């Protein structure tokens, strides 16, 4: 919806970012964060609230939870593992409407902690529950340290992914292969090669090719790009926009082409903490003493201290033009229902 509209600017905003910082693989799940914001988002007002809703680009909350459910719908075409919660100090007391609200429509749920005497006990508490929330793949969110004896609040949000392809990959046709992250180096992969029917369209102005394998079931499909020069992505990220997207990706500018893919068997592991980043993105309230988080307690004096994001991809065999990926590219995973991309990276391997 416009929501994935919405959701597909900021994840922009967001890249713009991480561009500065990642030059290497660079992978998050937008709509888990966008939503781990607007679990937040209930329980803040004023110009705390209105921060993010800019950031966030913008009834609202009824979407978010209406577009939830689907990814939970428990189902064989893929499996993914959403760990998303709220951890606060345990002095701070949470009004139960709050915790009914983001119950509800994000099916997650603050949990008191010792913050203060206890950071340590504190630390452990949240990266075993992430572990065990996502079958133990994605874990230690947070590294000793991190977490300090001063926090009130901390955002998680770990979440992980493998799809089973509609058409299957040979485990036999794969073997080692070479990719060039640059030019003038490369690493050995193990490549997997298929050669059939897929929704392919090859992008003049950017020079570069745009494929879409689909999962199993045809409602999560994800979306490639790959430049056609080893070195003909920056140029991408350069002019890749919202609306980009929105035409580039949408299969109706697309055609169904016998393609031989030259898809590589990868596993994309990238943690991030967005305070920083969110904070330059305009949300600032929240991580400083001006805070309102008066929706989760009642009161003020609650403030955001860090947001920690994880994604965890990984790409399987198991399930005329062609499309080499052999070199960097980006890609992304989306929800074709309401094209609601749910993960985006950069895939260079370096």
């Amino acid at each position: 919806n416009s929501l994935s509209e919405a959701n597909t600017k900021f994840m922009f905003d967001l890249f713009q970012q991480f561009r500065k910082s990642k030059e290497n693989n660079i992978f998050y799940s937008p709509i888990s964060i966008t939503s781990a914001l607007g679990m937040v988002l209930l329980g803040a007002k004023d110009n705390t609230a209105q921060q993010i809703k800019k950031v966030l680009h913008f009834n609202v909350h009824h979407q978010f939870q209406k577009l939830l459910t689907e990814f939970n719908k428990s189902t064989d075409a893929y499996e993914l593992k959403i760990a998303n919660k709220l951890f606060g100090e345990k002095t701070y007391l949470f009004l139960q409407e709050y915790l009914d609200a983001i119950k509800k429509f994000y099916q997650t749920s603050v949990e008191s902690v010792d913050f203060a005497n206890a950071p340590e006990e504190s630390r452990k508490k949240i990266n075993s529950w992430v572990e065990s929330q996502t079958n133990e793949k994605i874990k230690n969110l947070i590294p000793e340290g991190n977490i300090g004896s001063n926090t009130t609040l901390v955002l998680v949000n770990a979440i992980y992914f493998k799809g089973q392809w509609e058409k299957k990959f040979n485990k036999e046709d794969t073997k080692e292969e070479k990719f060039w992250p640059n030019k003038n180096t490369y690493k050995s992969i193990q490549m997997m090669r298929q050669y059939t029917s897929f929704h392919f369209a090859s992008l003049e102005d950017v020079q570069a090719k745009v494929l879409e394998i689909p999962y199993k079931g045809k409602d999560l499909s994800m979306i490639v790009l790959l430049p056609n020069e080893i070195d003909g992505l920056q140029k991408l990220e350069e002019k890749l926009t919202a609306e980009k997207l929105m035409e580039w990706t949408s299969l109706q500018n697309m055609r169904e082409t016998r393609v031989d893919l030259h898809l590589p068997r990868f596993k994309v592991e990238e943690s991030y903490d967005l305070k920083d980043t969110l904070r330059t993105m305009g949300m600032v309230d929240i991580f400083n003493g001006d805070a309102d988080l008066s929706g989760m307690t009642g009161s003020r004096g609650l403030v955001l201290s860090g947001v920690l994001h994880k994604a965890f991809v990984e790409v399987t065999e198991e399930g005329n033009e062609e499309f080499h990926c052999n070199h960097p590219f980006l890609f992304f995973i989306r929800q074709n229902k309401t094209n609601s991309i749910l993960f985006y990276g950069r895939f260079s391997s370096p």
